[PDB]
């Protein structure tokens, strides 16, 4: 029984949203107390995704959204498989690494689109139709050690995870840099589809309605469960300034040894200018339907801490350093 209120968004404010993200064609829906917003299918999959049966040995990353998800990814893969490069190339991180919940942002009036332009290729309407089916089964089957990516808060995750005391990693990144990365992939993605600038998107991330939002509250929960002996809590920021750290750190926490001449091979394949290069971690089976734009900028970008970015104002700036001391006041959350 999914045990949260799910509620449409304020009709005036739903109509506004239709207009700029095309990607969802019924409307937006806020969840439980503290209004966690998402698209209308999450209405239909709320007890599927509640119930899914996680497994003591599974190994989960949950992030706010562009946070360092696919870095961490390909990281926690190779550290539980032998540091097996050779089937982490062959085999994409998405079929490795499974996205749970990805199927809630794939409308039915939008799968139409994306069929129709594939309609010649029975195997890439077999694999646009799969993008809508719940990973979760595929998952059920599975009979080897799971890696799963969520970007469901630690609230709104199944409970077997707690339950089975499975591993979660948390990575948390600045709203600074989620805000320009997270903008970027609403305009690469037709299943977000947001046609307007970034002003305009920062307007609706401020105001949590943006998917996965309330990003303060997905962070504090995230560093609530930090304690606990099956969570690894880490910032982006400080697993870009020491990759030989967070490699061990992290190869620690899922009780694995590696040497440091496996840990060197380990920071040249996670490298930005390596990565970017990677076949399996691109996001080619989508690309290859056209579900990416070309144009916009790659879900593989640049990778920096507090890097240039033209998107950025002074008034913008200024809002997100007042956003950012209304929510983190009386708390010890510090971004490095
Ligand atoms: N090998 C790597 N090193 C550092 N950052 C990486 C990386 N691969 C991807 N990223 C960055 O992680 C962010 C996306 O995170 P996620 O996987 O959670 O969507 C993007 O941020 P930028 O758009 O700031 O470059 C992306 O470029
Ligand atoms: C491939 O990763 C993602 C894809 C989407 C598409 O709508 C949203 C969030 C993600 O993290």
């Amino acid at each position: 029984p999914f045990p949260y209120s799910i509620d449409f968004v304020e009709s005036k404010q739903n109509e506004q949203l239709l207009k700029d993200f095309h990607g969802e064609r019924t409307g937006f829906v806020q969840v439980g107390e503290k209004r966690w917003f998402f698209p209308s299918r999450f209405k239909q999959y709320a007890e599927s995704l509640y119930s899914f049966e996680a497994r003591p040995d599974d190994t989960w990353i949950v992030t706010y959204p562009r946070s360092g998800t696919t870095w961490s990814q390909e990281m926690v893969w190779l550290l539980c498989n032998e540091l097996d490069f050779e089937t982490a190339k062959s085999i994409p991180l998405t079929q490795r690494f499974p996205f749970l919940e990805f199927h809630l942002f794939v409308h039915d009036e939008v799968k139409a689109e994306f069929l129709k332009e594939n309609e010649h290729d029975v195997e890439s309407m077999k694999f646009i139709e799969q993008l809508s089916q719940p990973a979760g089964f595929m998952l059920a089957e599975m009979k080897t050690p799971r890696f799963i990516k969520t970007h469901l808060p630690i609230s709104l995750l199944p409970p077997s995870v707690f339950e089975q005391k499975a591993k979660i990693i948390y990575v948390a990144r600045n709203p600074s840099d989620v805000a320009v990365s997270y903008y970027h992939l609403n305009r690469l993605y037709r299943t977000q589809g947001y046609v307007g600038d970034f002003e305009t998107f920062y307007n609706y991330f401020e105001k949590d309605l943006t998917p996965w939002s309330p990003y303060w509250e997905h962070i504090k929960e995230g560093w609530a469960e930090r304690d606990r002996e099956n969570v690894l809590f880490m910032y982006y920021e400080d697993m870009k300034r020491n990759l030989p750290d967070t490699i061990r750190k992290t190869a620690a926490f899922l009780g694995k040894s590696f040497s440091d001449d496996q840990i060197d091979t380990m920071c040249t394949h996670l490298d930005i200018r390596n990565f970017r290069h990677n076949k399996s971690v691109t996001c080619e089976e989508l690309k290859a339907v056209g579900i990416l734009n070309s144009g916009e900028q790659g879900f593989v970008r640049n990778g920096q801490v507090r890097g240039n970015a033209e998107e950025m104002t002074d008034d913008i700036k200024r809002r997100l350093n007042e956003w950012t001391e209304r929510n983190l006041n009386g708390t010890d959350i510090r971004f490095p």
